[PDB]
């Protein structure tokens, strides 16, 4: 009965000025936010924007084979000043467009 799980999501890259350099690097998979989740990788990206800047996260993420843990404070990245560090996560490249 034991449902373990082995799903994370892969970092494309690393941008090495932000509050994220020194603590994320790329090739790193997170397992779980704040104990928040709704689907997959998409479910993070929810987070991150369901939140606000100046606010507070803890990120639960393994370098190799060692649990690591950190917490980094919100910032703005994009023009909507949406809250979230400066990275791009991986999802199968595609086209990805639906409609939209």
């Amino acid at each position: 009965m034991v449902k373990v799980t082995y799903d994370g999501v892969y970092v494309l890259s690393v941008k090495e000025d932000v509050p994220a350099a020194g603590i994320l690097h790329a090739g790193d998979l997170i397992t779980e936010i704040d104990g928040q989740s709704f689907k997959s990788s998409q479910e993070f990206i929810d987070y991150i924007h369901s939140k606000k800047v100046g606010d507070t996260v803890k990120i639960k993420y393994k370098h190799g084979n060692k649990n690591e843990e950190a917490s980094i404070k919100l910032t703005a990245i994009d023009k909507k000043g949406t809250p979230g560090i400066g990275i791009t996560l991986v999802d199968d490249l595609e086209h990805h467009h639906h409609h939209h």
